[PDB]
């Protein structure tokens, strides 16, 4: 065993259920720790009606509530100077002992205090929530309609009859555990999940040059509303003639996914032809989140949205994406000297750029910040 992590884009939560096995208990803990950059999410939840537990960060602090039907506990824990969202790990342990809860922070300090009237059990037969909840503001004692926005470690509910390493369950998997959204089993840049917005066609930015011409992978989120536009696209140094006068004569080593119509498609080209490929079936301008990943060695690979994969092997001999100078997310610049429109990226050729939001790129699996990129670069 090593620890068990995931990353939780806003959009993205576990769910246990709790009906074949429900918690009757007198006696609870719950640990874990979490990293954040966001002054509210729901880290758990877990009552329907009457009992409840609810742990959630509320402007900083680290907010607990557990009402075990007779009426409710309701704390925050905040340091006195500043906050708990700063991008640093912080655990929290949590027990109850009938009617006594006890939060502790950072093996810091400990509050102690008590839920109300008389009851001393806390029973909940429905779904154990880590990270976010389809409806959030919903849940009864929940101060926050956020879901949760940065990494979560280690998460264990126990009592005296069960333990449910919920964490780990996500990971490997359970008839009673179902997962949403775009999870990742780990935590790399909480920075990075802030997504970036592009407003209008003409927007862009330049990221840096594929690390190398034989193998890469990049992968990133997006979202989208607009058919038409070019999300990434590069080319190398043109390999046609300089008495070349038509268009179809342009011969460039190029890589680019673009939308058209709604729909997505990679494009590539080695040295030797354009192999093009309608990256999913479904139009994907529906303003719901996507997960795009490339992974390329040589001129063979894959390119996957969400779980549907599809691969690909590219013509010729070749097996080097020989791609030079930048690579543009969003669009296209206007009066860039040597830019090259291959004729397959009808895109370009119409100058249609994307607008809509990506989130979380990596690059050759390093994760890159393209905040500091967009406000360090022209915001446009």
């Amino acid at each position: 065993k090593e620890e068990y992590i995931a990353t939780f884009k806003g959009s993205e939560y576990f769910c246990y259920d709790l009906s074949q096995n429900p918690i009757q208990s007198s006696s609870d803990e719950i640990t874990l720790s979490f990293k954040t950059l966001q002054r509210n999410g729901l880290m758990l939840h877990t009552g329907k009606s009457a009992d409840y537990v609810n742990l959630a960060l509320k402007n900083g602090a680290v907010s607990l509530v557990i009402n075990l039907g007779s009426g409710a506990f309701e704390a925050l824990v905040e340091p006195v100077n500043g906050k708990f969202n700063d991008n640093a790990w912080h655990d929290v342990k949590v027990t109850r002992n009938l009617r006594q809860v006890t939060i502790s922070v950072d093996g810091i300090l400990t509050t102690t205090g008590y839920t109300q009237e008389d009851y001393t059990m806390l029973g909940s037969d429905d779904f154990f929530y880590v990270g976010g909840s389809p409806s959030t503001a919903d849940l009864p004692g929940s101060p926050v309609s956020n879901n949760f926005m940065g990494c979560l470690k280690e998460v264990v509910y126990k009592n005296n009859d069960v333990r449910l390493e919920l964490s780990r369950l996500a990971k490997q998997g359970d008839p009673k555990m179902k997962i949403h959204g775009v999870v990742a089993f780990k935590c790399e840049n909480v920075a990075t999940l802030d997504p970036i917005t592009f407003e209008t066609p003409e927007s862009f930015i330049s990221l840096p040059k594929w690390n190398a011409k034989k193998t890469g992978s990049i992968s990133f989120d997006f979202r989208t509303t607009e058919p038409n536009g070019l999300i990434l696209f590069s080319h190398g140094k043109p390999r046609h003639q300089k008495d070349a006068k038509h268009p179809q004569m342009i011969k460039v080593d190029f890589f680019a996914i673009e939308m058209l119509d709604g729909h997505l498609y990679l494009l590539l080209d080695m040295g030797s032809g354009t192999i093009k490929i309608k990256a999913l079936q479904k139009k994907v301008n529906d303003g719901e989140w996507y997960h795009v990943d490339f992974q390329r060695d040589g001129r063979s690979g894959t390119i996957s949205v969400n779980t549907l994969r599809t691969p690909y092997t590219a013509p010729g001999e070749s097996e080097i994406l020989d791609l030079d100078d930048e690579l543009y997310l969003g669009g296209l610049p206007e009066n860039k000297a040597g830019l090259v429109f291959p004729t397959e990226v009808w895109t370009a050729l119409l100058n249609y750029g994307y607008v809509g939001c990506i989130r979380d790129l990596f690059i050759d699996g390093q994760s890159k910040d393209i905040r500091q990129m967009a406000e360090v670069q022209s915001t446009a």
